[PDB]
């Protein structure tokens, strides 16, 4: 579980060690209900046990006439699922490695990919049910984030729906759902999942629009790298807008934690009177223009590029940034900064942030 060692590099021993080799003659083929990457997805029955009651599956299975690498590929996906058990984690039964057609079973997601349910079923929900179906899929990236586990394709479509509505995160082992950081540098990690998250909280508050549909994938760049950000959809609950742009900060420590994102959606579900003051919705609006106080010493020294001091900084009691801003440049060196060129960083932007502190503006 979290905490323990995790298995996401090596496809074949997660596939070994990880999930259930099921034998082809529990599994029964119905219905085809999907065309995926790898070949066609099934609704099927599976045989747990020799005496069990047969029990609904997704079948999803790889085409004839695969390479090996499509295979190794394929299958370790299924390798990446079977360490996950969270309700709001698409549940894997097993793999058939052995046999052909090779194949991943999972549990029944009836009602299919997010995106598509939400157009199909386009503005039949109430704002409180959209925001508990957001909040299912922050608690699933909650957990994959404690797992260590970075999913770098979240998007509406790979979030899947079952009959009782449960929304759970699929596709393990696309730039208008990608950070900036991670685009330009390749930088992925939990903190450019949860922009990926506030796209993911816009595809659903809008019933399945796609993100930037107005621009082409050049300007979606520019747009990114400028700070252009997304407008509010239409019946948006303010406090849901607000958070979706925090999840577009650009400096991606700025964003909240997924554990943070749980606990503001709760708290907002709890009090659904929170989620009647609306953002301003104007139609004739596609997009925002760029938008123009460290909470944490971690967040000031990310803003530097000097994370690597954090524990540095904590250890010797600088906590906070109302202690950081009473440091001396001995105390840098004192602590730990011992390269010049790291001091040098760190003192002038001490300074600039001295200036933060000090700074009065009362109206009258
Ligand atoms: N457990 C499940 N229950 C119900 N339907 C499922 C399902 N898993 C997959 N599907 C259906 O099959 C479709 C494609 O499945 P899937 O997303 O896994 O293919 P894929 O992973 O190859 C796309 P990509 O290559 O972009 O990751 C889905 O849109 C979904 O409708
Ligand atoms: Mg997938």
């Amino acid at each position: 579980g979290p905490g323990d060692p995790h298995t996401y590099e090596d496809p074949n021993q997660a596939v070994l060690k990880f999930t259930t080799e099921i034998h082809p003659s529990c599994v029964t083929r119905q219905k085809v209900i999907g065309a995926g990457e790898f070949g066609e997805v099934y609704k099927g029955m599976l045989k747990t046990s020799s005496g069990k009651k047969e029990v609904p599956v997704a079948i999803k299975t790889l085409k004839a006439g695969y390479t090996e690498k499509q295979r190794v590929d394929f299958l370790g996906e299924a390798g990446i699922m079977g360490q996950f058990s969270h309700h709001n984690i698409i549940r894997l039964e097993g793999v058939i490695s052995k046999y052909k057609p090779m194949m991943i079973i999972t549990e029944y997601m009836e009602n299919g990919a997010l995106d598509k349910f939400l157009r199909e079923k386009d503005g039949e929900f109430s704002v409180l049910q959209l925001v508990g179906m957001l909040r299912g899929i922050a608690a699933g990236m909650k957990y994959l984030a404690n797992m260590n586990y970075v999913h770098r394709d979240l998007a509406a479509r790979n979030i899947l729906v079952n009959s009782n509505l449960v929304c759970k995160v699929s596709d393990f082992g696309p730039i208008r759902w990608t950070a900036p950081e991670a685009i330009s540098y390749r930088k992925f990690t939990s903190a450019s999942d949860v922009w990926s998250f506030g796209i993911v909280m816009w595809e659903v508050m809008t019933y399945g629009e796609r993100p930037y549909w107005e621009l082409s994938n050049h300007e979606v760049m520019k747009a990114i790298n400028d700070g252009f950000r997304l407008p509010t959809p239409m019946d948006c609950p303010s406090a849901i807008y607000q958070l979706m742009m925090q999840c577009w900060q650009q400096e991606r420590a700025r964003r909240p934690k997924f554990a943070d994102i749980v606990s503001i959606l709760d708290k907002l579900i709890r009090a659904p009177d929170s989620l009647k003051t609306l953002a301003d919705f104007d139609p004739r609006v596609s997009i925002r223009l760029p938008s123009t106080p460290f909470r944490t010493v971690s967040e000031w020294l990310e803003s530097i590029k000097m994370q690597q001091y954090t524990e540095h900084f904590m250890a010797a009691g600088y906590t906070a940034i109302e202690k950081v801003v009473q440091m001396t440049n001995d105390d840098i060196k004192r602590i730990g900064v011992r390269l010049p060129g790291h001091q040098k960083r760190i003192a002038y932007s001490l300074l600039g942030l001295k200036d933060q502190v000090n700074t009065v503006g009362i109206p009258i």
